[PDB]
């Protein structure tokens, strides 16, 4: 029997893949994400987890006899490399275009973000994506007869984006969110709590909180697994419903604290 | 042991009143449904049965434990006699509004339909309702922490309308469907093929067989318990789950079924 991931889990460490449910695939590492949400017109991939990530989501891809040359889109949570870092090398693979929000197309053109990202000063290099689409903050990435709408939350990053679609097993759908992460990190310079240095940064940020707390959530994924209990909930070690309503809820809460808690530590320091 | 309803109850036999889901309630007759979703900043009732009702609905209110004059606002499903009939009688009770939307005004205030009711030489005479709020064909009807969503649902009469919202037990949340009466029943002279007669009034009806069968619909209701075997779903002779997710969509699609007979019996006839 396999053992299956630890929640510290390298974000390179391989994960065997499998279904999260209905035709959305879990095809990333241990420590770091990737779906694949698939139909008979062509697949959608979401997110690329880091630069080195490339051949383990596509060996993924095929262990579960889906071609990359049927990904007709490629959409993504946000423009930090532990995330973006796999794009271009994916794009190459499937010829897909990546569907990118306004605030993230320079950091995908560059391969490294600017002073807007509270992480700039520890950002490590990534590929250029070559075809990005620009993405409404609210659109919809439609394949067939797939629709991944759009949620723009801005905060822990200002290109970030949470996802969400329906996914079936018969006549049982469930709605799917991959929400984006809300962790109030940052390098060694960047205080959310500086509105001079980026005005409306931190305002945006909790309107992201009140955003996800608010969507209509019946299976919950992150771009860290560990975030939302991912390996307690599917793979060997799953002991707890795959399925949780509050779960969203739950998630922005948590998040909601925690950015408090990083307001605090501000505070204290001068 | 109570033996519960039968499914061809005459629309007067009366009903033990029993929670449907959550806050919502069943509170119509053994042939015809009234329901109240109830909260602790008030109520809102959702139809009125037959001119004979009243009465039972208002001592099924208050077998349950809430008060008529609680009930801030009163929504219904169509027109006819047999869902419309005690309108004015529970806005004397309550002290609310009825919300209508602009197709079934004249009929409320008159308490009488005219020939553009599919069913209007069949009609039985309603004591009118005095104060009638004009409600649009998406308008939401709230009350409190309650909000009542409409979808117009011309066919069976000018008028009619769905009902949606969510009702809560805990943290597990339904959404409520109360469907109109899709039937393409009539008088002796009505003819729904006679597009000159009533211009784009079919079409109308095919649309909302559409607009039905796409709704997100957990459990369903519909003013006649039967269209939608309510009985086999709640109550003393429950053998069905009272979720299914598709049962709007096979509601509709039998209704397009049978509206499709009804054309074929009319190209039948001269
Ligand atoms: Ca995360
Ligand atoms: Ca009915
Ligand atoms: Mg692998
Ligand atoms: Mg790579
Ligand atoms: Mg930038
Ligand atoms: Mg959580
Ligand atoms: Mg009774
Ligand atoms: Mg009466
Ligand atoms: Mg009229
Ligand atoms: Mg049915
Ligand atoms: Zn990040
Ligand atoms: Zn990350
Ligand atoms: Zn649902
Ligand atoms: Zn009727
Ligand atoms: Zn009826």
């Amino acid at each position: 029997a396999s053992r299956g991931c630890a929640d510290d889990a390298g974000w390179n460490d391989p994960a065997m893949p499998l279904k999260v449910y209905g035709n959305t695939w879990y095809v990333g590492t241990c420590g770091i994400s990737a779906l694949l949400v698939t139909s008979d017109a062509g697949h959608i991939l979401v997110d690329a987890a880091t630069p080195q990530a490339g051949p383990q989501i596509l060996a993924n891809i095929r262990a579960l006899g889906f071609r990359p040359e049927d990904v007709r889109a490629i959409v993504f949570s946000h423009e930090h490399f532990d995330h973006a870092g796999s794009l271009a090398e994916l794009q190459k693979a499937t010829g897909a275009p990546v569907y990118a929000r306004a605030p993230a197309i320079d950091t995908l053109k560059r391969g490294l973000p600017d002073r807007t990202d509270p992480q700039f000063e520890v950002a490590e290099p990534v590929a250029p994506v070559a075809n990005i689409v620009t993405l409404a903050d609210d659109g919809v990435v439609s394949v067939g007869p797939l629709a991944l709408t759009a949620v723009a939350s801005p905060g822990h990053t200002p290109g970030g984006t949470s996802w969400t679609w329906r996914s079936c097993e018969g006549d049982d759908c469930r709605q799917m969110v991959y929400a984006d992460s809300l962790t109030a990190i940052s390098d060694d310079v960047f205080r959310y709590s500086d509105d001079a240095a980026h005005p409306g940064y931190l305002a945006a940020f909790r309107n992201t909180l009140a955003r996800v707390a608010a969507l209509d959530c019946d299976i919950l994924v992150t771009p860290h697994p560990s975030a939302s209990g991912l390996w307690n909930r599917i793979g060997p070690r799953a002991a707890a419903p795959l399925m949780d309503t509050t779960a969203c809820r739950r998630y922005a809460q948590g998040a909601r604290q925690r950015l408090e808690k990083r307001l605090a530590e501000e505070a204290a320091t001068s």
